[PDB]
């Protein structure tokens, strides 16, 4: 997260970490066997860290359960990002508590202007990398995809929504991938891609969560 704050510890309870050695993808847990992220972030084998300020320090909250199941959305599409969700399925379910919590699945699908906080231990840095023991947070706005692509090196798919600052400065960034933007208690998207990162005119891209409630149901259902 470029731009943003440290949370508070144990703010964000549903926030995880994706680890295979190291850090390197952030998901969200919608129950208590079940993390949603972002299918770019497979791996043959995945250990979820629950519980996570400083990653690198244990401090006492923590709750580390390998992945059992890691299902990527079917319709995935590697070159455009297209269908970038995954879930998720822990070996063993983890002990709900004040700072391992569930987020809930969105109702409908939030309009533009709706105030969402994004977090990560993704890089924090604009340009070169920089990557944060402490979990950080940003406060930002899911945007119109007409502004999103005014003056943006890209464009976006109906299964996704920018969301961030036009101007830049603030963004979410590689290591991020996978995360949260929970907007008034749902999750409404998933950090997928972006072009550089907190670049002027280059909001950050977002998987869209609303258009998959009923596959993560269904999956769930059928796992
Ligand atoms: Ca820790």
């Amino acid at each position: 997260i470029v731009g943003g704050y440290t949370c508070q510890e144990n703010s964000v309870p549903y926030q995880v970490s994706l680890n295979s050695g190291y850090h390197f993808c952030g998901g969200s847990l919608i129950n208590d066997q079940w993390v949603v992220s972002a299918a770019h972030c497979y791996k043959s084998r995945i250990q979820v860290r629950l519980g996570e300020h400083n990653i690198n320090v244990l401090e006492g909250n923590e709750q580390f359960v390998n992945a059992a199941k890691i299902i990527k959305h079917p319709n995935f599409d590697r070159e455009t990002y297209n269908n970038d969700i995954m879930l998720i399925k822990l070996s063993s379910p983890v002990k709900l508590n004040a700072r391992v919590a569930t987020v809930a699945l969105p109702s409908s699908c939030a309009p533009a202007g709706t105030q969402c906080l994004i977090s990560g231990w993704g890089n924090t840095l604009s340009s070169g990398v920089n990557e944060p023991d402490l979990l950080q947070c940003l406060d930002a706005p899911l945007l119109p995809q007409a502004d999103c692509e005014a003056s943006s090196s890209f464009i976006i798919t109906d299964n996704m929504v920018c969301v961030g600052f036009l101007e830049g400065g603030k963004d979410a960034c590689q290591g991020d991938s996978g995360g949260p933007v929970v907007c008034n208690g749902e999750l409404q998207g998933i950090v997928s891609w972006g072009y550089g990162c907190a670049l002027p005119d280059n909001p950050g891209v977002y998987t869209k969560v609303c258009n998959y409630v009923d596959w993560i149901q269904d999956t769930i259902a059928a796992n």
